[PDB]
């Protein structure tokens, strides 16, 4: 049986930190918890779709992931991705410490309610425009699992399967989650 | 148990069009059928070969794909790949509108019979030297499947399996066909 | 079911030769056994690790291969890799022509015992500091197999599996060994 796959890459830049990172120094050599620092990455998502047959020579058209490109562009690019359980949440989002005025979207992330910060200065608005709040520690593996969940929920009308999602955190390191 | 694989890349440039392209505008956002345009690509073929044991430390020598290199270089590079059943076939190859005087090669493509255009102008000859005629819409997935068939039928005397072939249409998007 | 993987790349430069290379000319086209020449490469090791669950959002931390990066950097980079059974071993290492006075390490390579050439000229010392002696023909498949072995033997206390190792001989060609 032949299996047919297609894969597309989507790029974006973001900041995050991995607040729970723990290391075994026998393996890391240096015990410093550097992923607990505020930092950032150039991310690449690679979506793999699969069929057991071709329709008009295709698994499905590459342009059929255009809505997802739009999601990556409009929601994640040039943003800071923060775990709602991050202990620095009330420190970095002090106008939203009690976690009450967050607006959860269907895709599973939150933006702050900007109504609550009306009449704050421009730099303060820029700050809060930055945050994409998620309910998971934003590791490459976590992000990849979340994007796999989103794709799965939405791709079914195309008649193909999402077989895996890769998330490259740097050009030399990446995560992959397979949908078996 | 271990499985051993080798993979090798082969590059070429070509023109084509995907004449049958259709889009679901809910997923693509734009309904424009841009792949129906005459265009081109830098293509990359990746061949994956597999064995369950190493012979002399190898799956098989990388150079044992040289004949396949020659094929890509001599047949596909700097050519325009066209489906025999593209509706524009008669328009782009008017001297061969009946599709009879084509010379089909063992690998499953054709060139025009140049006897029938003998004495045509130099530019007309250069036009007909361009075409590689195939029996499929030349999508990334169809190209990958075709080259997989070609490799499966030839590599037997090497004692190795072809496990899959990848075809990169752009650095951002690619197809893979798995033999199994 | 979901399966989680991470992969990380490690780069190094080295010299070797494949003393035992043979070719079938129906496939290589050219019979010349060029891999038997002394030469070298830019190598890339890609380590894939797998787990059936995430812990703190991770398969395991990318930094848990820092010991492996050190091994690559300190043992393999800017070295010449030679099989102890290369017919040229006595010619290239004439002060260790009997192939004893080698110091084998747990990772499965040897360096010469420098006590034996104490007192020799500086250029002679430089020559011998170059060699990494191994018990296989140093093909890409063999290097990958060996690195896989080292990784499996070390990674067990982290509770993840080494699923495969890729070893890139050139940008265009690579080996992969899967741990099935
Ligand atoms: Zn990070
Ligand atoms: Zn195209
Ligand atoms: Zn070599």
């Amino acid at each position: 049986s032949l299996i047919y796959q297609i894969a597309k890459e989507f790029d974006f830049c973001y900041g995050h930190r991995v607040w729970s990172q723990e290391l075994n120094p026998d393996f890391s050599l240096d015990p410093c918890l550097s992923c607990r620092h505020l930092h950032g990455h150039q991310g690449k998502v690679i979506v793999h779709l699969e069929s057991r047959e071709l329709q008009r020579g295709m698994v499905t058209d590459f342009a059929h992931l255009n809505w997802f490109k739009r999601f990556i562009d409009e929601v994640l690019d040039h943003r800071f991705i923060i775990d709602i359980d991050d202990p620095l949440f009330p420190t970095l989002l002090p106008h939203f410490a009690d976690k009450s005025a967050l607006v959860w979207m269907e895709e599973g992330y939150a933006r702050v309610d900007f109504e609550r910060i009306k009449g704050e200065s421009s730099p303060i608005l820029e700050l809060y425009e930055s945050f994409v709040v998620v309910r998971f520690v934003p590791t490459s593996e976590s992000i990849a699992s979340w994007l796999l969940e989103l794709l799965r929920s939405r791709i079914q009308p195309l008649g193909v399967k999402v077989s895996s999602v890769e998330f490259l955190e740097t050009p030399k390191s990446r995560a992959r989650v397979y949908n078996e």
